[PDB]
Formats: C-alpha cells, sequence, structure tokens
C-alpha cells in the first residue's frame, strides 16, 4: 500500500483537506508522499494518483486494470448499477459501446449531430439577440443549448426555450448538480452511515431523478408505437431497435431500464460541464479582448460572412482550437476527474493496490504542469501553439479524462464549443460592465467541479 497521511478513528484524513479546494488539498500532500499516496475518508480507503507519469502509467498502460468506476453510494442508490457513468463489468462494456457508436456524427439515421449542434446555434444567437445588447447573464441561455443538444440527440427533436418541459428539466437538473456537488453529499458517499440518519437531501435527489426517469420512459413508450425499424430517429430508436436484435437471449443488458437510467445519465453529463465551460469561455474571453479580436479576424479570413461556421473550419483555424484547448486547460472543470477503481490487484510500483480500491487521479497536476505548460496558472492560448503558430497538441491534455472511462462526450463537447463560441464571436462583441482589467476569472471550487464568478455582459450586434 502506498504512504499517506495517519488517518484518525472517525474523521479519518479530513483534517488533511481544505473542503474549500480539495484538488489544491491533494497537490500540497503529493509535496510530501511524492505521485503514489493512500488516504482514508468515512470507510472510503482511496489512492490518489499525481503527476502525468503515474496517470498515464495508469488510465493508459494499465487501463484495463484502471477501467472500473469508483464506489460511489450515492449512485449505485439512484441507478442500481444501470446507466454508463456508473456502470461497471459487462453492463459497463455493453452499453458504453453502443452509445459510443449511436453518437457517431452519422451513428443514428440521415440526420448527422452536427446538424443539431449548428440549429442550436442558430438559436442561441437568435436569443442573444432578443437581449437587445442590455446588460445580462448568460447563465440561464448558455445552459438551455447544451441541454438542448442531448435532447435532440435523445429525443426525435429539441425543445423551445419558453416549454415548460424544458425548463422543469434544466431546474430539475440544476437541483441535482448543487446537492451532489455540497460537501455533505461528499460525505455521505464515503460515510453511508449519516446519510440514514439524514435521508432528507439524497430524498430530494432520488426524487428528482424518480420523476426525471419517468417523463423519459413515457416518451420512451410513445417511441415504440411509432418507431421505424430502418428509419431511427434518435437514440431511443436505435437503442429499442438494438433491442429487437437481442431479443433472443435473455442476458441481453439492453433493457427499457437501462435506456432511461443511460438517457438519464447523458443528460445530466453532458449539460452542467458543457455549459460551465461556455460560460467560462466568454467571460475569458472579456478579459481577454486581444485574444477575442484575433478568433474574430481567423473566424473572418477562414468562415467570412456569407457562411456560418461548421466542424470543417476547426482545421483551418489553428487559433480558434487554440483558445478553446487553453480555456479547458485552465478552468479545470474537473479536478479530480470522476473517481476510478482497479478492476483487480495492481502492483502499480512499489506498493501493491487491492481490487476494487478506490482511484482518485488529479487531472489537474497534468492540465497545470508548469513544465508542459509555463506559467499554468496564467491563460495563454500559447500553450496550444508552435512557434509558426499551428496548432500544436499535447498529452497533457486531459481535460476529459483517459482511459478505458474517457468521456464518451468528448467528440459532441469539443464540437458545441467550438460552433458555439464561432457563431456568438461571428455576430456579436464582447463588452463587459465594468474594465475588462478589473473583474477576476478565479474560479469558486465547488470541490466537485468549479465555476466561474458571478458577471454580466452585452452582446453587441456585428453588422458590418
Ligand atoms: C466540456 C464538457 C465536458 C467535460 C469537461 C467532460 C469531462 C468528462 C470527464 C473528465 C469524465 C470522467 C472520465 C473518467 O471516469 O475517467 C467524463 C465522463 C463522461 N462524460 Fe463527459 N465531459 C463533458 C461533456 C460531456 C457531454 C456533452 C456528454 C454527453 C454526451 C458527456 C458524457 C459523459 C459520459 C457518458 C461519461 C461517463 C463515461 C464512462 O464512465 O464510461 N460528457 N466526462
Ligand atoms: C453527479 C454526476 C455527474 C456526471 C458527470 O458526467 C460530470 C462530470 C464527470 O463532471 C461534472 C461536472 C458538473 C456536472 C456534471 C459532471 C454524471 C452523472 C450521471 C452524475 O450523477
Amino acid at each position: 500500500l502506498p504512504p499517506g497521511p495517519t488517518p484518525l478513528p472517525v474523521i479519518g484524513n479530513i483534517l488533511q483537506i481544505d473542503i474549500k479546494d480539495v484538488s489544491k488539498s491533494l497537490t500540497n500532500l503529493s509535496k510530501i508522499y511524492g505521485p503514489v499516496f493512500t488516504l482514508y475518508f468515512g470507510l472510503e480507503r482511496m489512492v490518489v494518483l499525481h503527476g502525468y507519469e503515474v496517470v498515464k502509467e495508469a488510465l493508459i498502460d494499465l487501463g484495463e486494470e484502471f477501467s472500473g468506476r469508483g464506489h460511489f453510494p450515492l449512485a449505485e442508490r439512484a441507478n442500481r448499477g444501470f446507466g454508463i457513468v456508473f456502470s461497471n463489468g459487462k453492463r459497463w462494456k455493453e452499453i458504453r459501446r453502443f452509445s459510443l457508436m449511436t453518437l457517431r456524427n452519422f451513428g443514428m439515421g440521415k440526420r448527422s449531430i452536427e446538424d443539431r449542434v449548428q440549429e442550436e446555434a442558430r438559436c442561441l444567437v437568435e436569443e442573444l439577440r432578443k437581449t437587445k445588447a442590455s446588460p445580462c447573464d448568460p447563465t440561464f441561455i448558455l445552459g438551455c443549448a447544451p441541454c438542448n443538444v442531448i435532447c435532440s440527440i435523445i429525443f426525435q427533436k429539441r425543445f423551445d426555450y419558453k416549454d415548460q418541459q424544458f425548463l422543469n428539466l434544466m431546474e430539475k437538473l440544476n437541483e441535482n448538480i448543487r446537492i451532489v456537488s455540497t460537501p455533505w453529499i461528499q460525505i455521505c458517499n464515503n460515510f453511508p452511515t449519516i446519510i440514514d440518519y439524514f435521508p432528507g437531501t439524497h430524498n430530494k435527489l432520488l426524487k428528482n431523478l424518480a420523476f426525471m426517469e419517468s417523463d423519459i420512459l413515457e416518451k420512451v413508450k410513445e417511441h415504440q408505437e411509432s418507431m421505424d425499424i430502418n428509419n431511427p430517429r434518435d437514440f431511443i430508436d436505435c437503442f429499442l431497435i438494438k433491442m429487437e436484435k437481442e431479443k433472443q437471449n435473455q442476458q441481453s443488458e439492453f433493457t427499457i431500464e437501462n435506456l432511461v437510467i443511460t438517457a438519464a445519465d447523458l443528460l445530466g453529463a453532458g449539460t452542467e460541464t458543457t455549459s460551465t465551460t461556455l460560460r467560462y469561455a466568454l467571460l475569458l474571453l472579456l478579459k481577454h479582448p486581444e485574444v477575442t479580436a484575433k478568433v474574430q479576424e481567423e473566424i473572418e479570413r477562414v468562415v467570412g460572412r456569407n457562411r456560418s461556421p461548421c466542424m470543417q473550419d476547426r482545421g483551418h483555424m489553428p487559433y480558434t482550437d487554440a483558445v478553446v484547448h487553453e480555456v479547458q486547460r485552465y478552468i479545470d472543470l474537473i479536478p479530480t476527474s470522476l473517481p476510478h477503481a482497479v478492476t483487480c490487484d495492481v502492483k502499480f510500483r512499489n506498493y501493491l493496490i487491492p481490487k476494487g480500491t478506490t482511484i482518485l487521479t488529479s487531472l489537474t497536476s497534468v492540465l497545470h504542469d508548469n513544465k508542459e505548460f509555463p506559467n499554468p496558472e496564467m491563460f495563454d492560448p500559447r500553450h496550444f501553439l508552435d512557434e509558426g503558430g499551428n496548432f500544436k497538441k499535447s498529452n497533457y491534455f486531459m481535460p476529459f479524462s483517459a482511459g478505458k472511462r474517457i468521456c464518451v462526450g468528448e467528440g459532441l463537447a469539443r464540437m458545441e464549443l467550438f460552433l458555439f463560441l464561432t457563431f456568438i464571436l461571428q455576430n456579436f462583441n464582447l463588452k463587459s460592465l465594468i474594465d475588462p482589467k478589473d473583474l477576476d476569472t478565479t474560479p469558486v471550487v465547488n470541490g466537485f467541479a468549479s465555476v466561474p464568478p458571478f458577471y454580466q455582459l452585452c452582446f453587441i450586434p456585428i453588422h458590418h
């Protein structure tokens, strides 16, 4: 077992963590026990992997052994094993696969995935105009887009921003995210005893998911009725079709129950994540007009006025792609990614990690490597640009994590970020209330995810 601070009887290693910034806490601890150390929280023992070296040697090289999902008392209470985000064994590789392929640009019908995002970007811009250039909070708008995107990929179509169903869904998605991100929820995951004495909070979430899932099930039924085995409209159809195919083995991991959960998983996995990054991206663009202006020039060069942007233009716009990467590397949305777990006994280094041991990877240590990224604390699009000005990749770019568990929506997220942002910059100018040299882009890490400080900006139309 890897070294680490001795844990007290009931509070474990809690006194070693500054809840106001768990991420940072782990980094400081690595400055003592190295890139690999053990920790104890509640009844959960965990091994922290800090530093690119150990992170790659685990997620990549030893991919299969670290392909397991960390123990989640909360997730296992709400999903019970179903879904993608928290499934395992056969069940995981099963749903995962189908999801990966069904999500391919043309993995679910004649209509491509990009066509949906494109349309949403059209609405996103259409709504921004409504603000009439007046000071406003992009928090809401930037949230409807990513959410509506998933909706159009799961259901036959999207929803009007006014539609109540939509509002109920997003409002319910926010409450659920707040809950799970609270320090209290973190405590229950580790110590499942206290949750029985104070079920209140967990019940609210379970209730929200229950209602959310029911509404899904219903639509899943509306599909079954008008399904076209040879003309899939969305995820549901594909899944439903897949069922008909494996209607011969009683071991088919594909069931209506797994669909509902999976649908819910994706829905909650692509909203907050993408939404927060977009809102953070704009904030950074206000702080750095110099950078915003350049992107606009590249959009002006490679795209022009007569045409809206598309994914084919990304490979042509090296600078714009750099900013998108820098924004992700800088904000470090998920400091510690999602809890992992060794599928068996692994002799990582001199230390041996027992089967089923929770593994916490510090993506922060990778995305903020002072070496691969000089001055990782500063926002600079240069980090992903060579001397010539061409885009340069990096094995240190793991916002979506890495390994057999890498984000299922990595291609979808990047597609949205690029299109959404470029659409906005091509139609509007970014002017903030107070001076761009004043407002601070510093995060407010909630522990589970980083959140940008509150701010307001104005969307000034570019007519030409
Ligand atoms: C900019 C936004 C996003 C970021 C930064 C992000 C990041 C990540 C990360 C770090 C993980 C955990 C990987 C691990 O367990 O090692 C993950 C999981 C996942 N994400 Fe995303 N993600 C984003 C958007 C999306 C979107 C748009 C979708 C929906 C299609 C989505 C779907 C998922 C799913 C299904 C998983 C669980 C995968 C598995 O365990 O097999 N994500 N994401
Ligand atoms: C709590 C929870 C998180 C995620 C998920 O994909 C997220 C990940 C990996 O990071 C996030 C940051 C903000 C909001 C959601 C996520 C996915 C599910 C199914 C959950 O129950």
